[PDB]
């Protein structure tokens, strides 16, 4: 669905993207978050410079989620980078902490670790600020960098040794009110990937065995890349009870005196949206983003080579920049006499700019302008004085087309398997697992080990169960126990 339009022969040059989506995935994954001036890759591994044009799609995340966070009262802090060996001993995996073991040629004596995640950093300080129910809900959230050396192989945005995310940590003097903040969190980031982002995403809750096993219940957001047949968790949110309250020592004087542990949530967003967008809209083109996202929205591209545009062709230029600045569009003119307009046609299309007007002569004369759009290649002609009605609305219709577009290809990608004799070739054709499951963490360890041996694992269980089971009859899809519900399963990042 990526090579479906018309190619130009600037799209066909180097200067456009080489490499086919779905059958050199990587190479292709490499080329669109390079030539767009998203990414550089950097001399130390796992790590990846954030260019403008990435970084203003991770500022408009934050920037949307912070607005939505700030609805249930959650309010920002921030706290050290570092954290003491003794505090951080007592998903922790040793090997991938980074430790600050010198200053300057001075070793220290104890070396101290990188903050791979706030919960040893900031608890020992909510017990310090937790006393009584009147203190709470205490709702903090911090915006920063995370060092984890990851062992397995690093892609950009999806997996990186230095990230950037937001974790916010709250407690609650009910473990009722702690959930109800776990799923308010929860719906918040699906409405990130869906409504900002156009990406699907399935709401639901982990497995026993692949939840955090430092919470009670971990929900999740499962995004899917149907070109490599690989999931990935858009997003997280834990219902840590009483867990960490318990080892951190964060007890409150309940109503009638008594002493009761802290009900904890916490949940975090990385930059991997970015890198799960990118895959989920990007053609042989290059990058598509959605008009929520995009940097420029509407690149206006006069018809011009050499020599300077005429007076009356910067006029409609401005008067069209106008027009959309005070309609809220991320407008911008590419003027440059330097290159041909089917230069500039391939380097806003690379970069994912939704939306290109072509100035020429008979646009001048007809007080009107040439829109592409740029995901489909659609054309059309739109008056000077439409353009506050009509381009809004193309904006609107782009989101929700690539939205809808996105969402029947990962339905498509979820087939329904009943027994263990149909999984592996439907994991085969990189598509997803949807089949009644007993849930047991037994039959988990042994769904992984049957399926490596051709892994395969739970997903989710989602909220959403479109299917039914037959009450004392259903069985699971591969143990002889009775099926609860219908989980997702498959091959995941
Ligand atoms: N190295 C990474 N780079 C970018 N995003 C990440 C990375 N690791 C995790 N994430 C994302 O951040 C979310 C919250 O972090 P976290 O729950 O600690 O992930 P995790 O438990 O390490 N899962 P995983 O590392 O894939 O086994 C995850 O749901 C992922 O979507
Ligand atoms: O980091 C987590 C759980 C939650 N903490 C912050 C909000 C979002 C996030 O899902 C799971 N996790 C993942 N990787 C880790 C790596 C190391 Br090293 C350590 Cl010490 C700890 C962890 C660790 O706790
Ligand atoms: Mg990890
Ligand atoms: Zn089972």
């Amino acid at each position: 669905a990526h090579h479906h339009h018309h190619h130009s022969k600037e799209n066909e040059s180097l200067l456009g993207i080489t490499a086919d989506k779905i059958t050199s995935f990587a190479d292709w994954y490499s080329q669109v978050i390079v030539k767009s001036e998203m990414i550089e890759y950097y001399d130390i591994s796992g790590c990846y410079i954030l260019r403008p044009w990435s970084y203003f799609i991770w500022e408009t995340i934050q920037s949307v989620f912070d607005q939505k966070i700030k609805q249930h009262d959650v309010q920002n802090a921030y706290f050290p980078i570092f954290v003491t060996q003794k505090k951080l001993e007592t998903e922790g995996f040793s090997p991938e902490v980074a430790w600050v073991t010198k200053s300057g040629k001075s070793d220290l004596a104890e070396p101290i670790a990188i903050r791979p995640t706030s919960e040893t950093i900031m608890y020992p300080y909510f017990a310090k600020w937790i006393r009584s129910h009147r203190d709470l809900p205490l709702k903090i959230n911090q915006w920063t960098s995370i060092v984890r050396w990851e062992f397995k192989h690093p892609t950009p945005f999806i997996r990186t040794r230095e990230f950037l995310w937001q974790e916010g940590h709250t407690a609650h003097s009910t473990r009722k009110e702690a959930l109800e903040m776990v799923d308010i969190i929860l719906n918040e980031y699906a409405s990130i990937y869906e409504d900002l982002l156009a990406t699907p995403v399935v709401k639901g809750t982990k497995s026993e065995n692949e939840k955090f096993p430092g919470g009670d219940i971990t929900k999740s957001i499962e995004g899917f890349i149907p070109e490599i047949g690989r999931a990935v968790q858009a997003a997280t949110s834990h219902l840590l009870g009483q867990n960490f309250s318990k080892m951190f020592g964060v007890e409150f004087e309940d109503e009638k005196g008594n002493k009761e542990y802290a009900h904890q949530t916490s949940w975090g967003l990385t930059t991997r949206a970015i890198g799960v967008m990118i895959m989920t809209h990007g053609d042989n083109k290059g990058l598509v983003l959605p008009p929520k996202v995009a940097p420029v929205q509407v690149i206006i591209i006069p018809i011009i080579f050499k020599t300077v545009i005429t007076e009356e062709q910067k006029k409609i230029c401005n008067e069209v920049e106008c027009i959309l600045k005070k309609a809220g569009v991320r407008v911008k003119i590419d003027d440059r006499s330097n290159y041909t307009p089917g230069w500039k046609y391939n380097h806003w299309e690379v970069k994912g700019v939704c939306l290109r007007f072509e100035v020429g002569p008979r646009d001048i004369e007809k007080r009107s302008v040439r829109v592409v759009v740029r995901d489909n290649m659609e054309k059309m002609d739109i008056p000077i004085s439409e353009l506050e009605s009509k381009i809004p609305k193309l904006l609107e219709e782009f989101q929700n087309r690539l939205l809808f577009k996105a969402k029947q290809r990962q339905n498509e990608s979820i087939i329904r398997v009943d027994t263990f004799d149909k999984v592996m070739d439907t994991l085969n054709q990189k598509k997803m697992v949807i089949a009644p499951w007993c849930e047991d963490v037994s039959c988990e360890e042994e769904i992984k080990k049957e399926t490596a041996r051709l892994a395969m694992k739970s997903l989710c269980i989602p909220n959403d169960q479109i299917f039914k089971i037959e009450e004392g009859k259903t069985k699971c899809f591969f143990c002889d126990k009775l099926a609860k519900k219908f989980t997702l399963f498959g091959r995941s990042y």
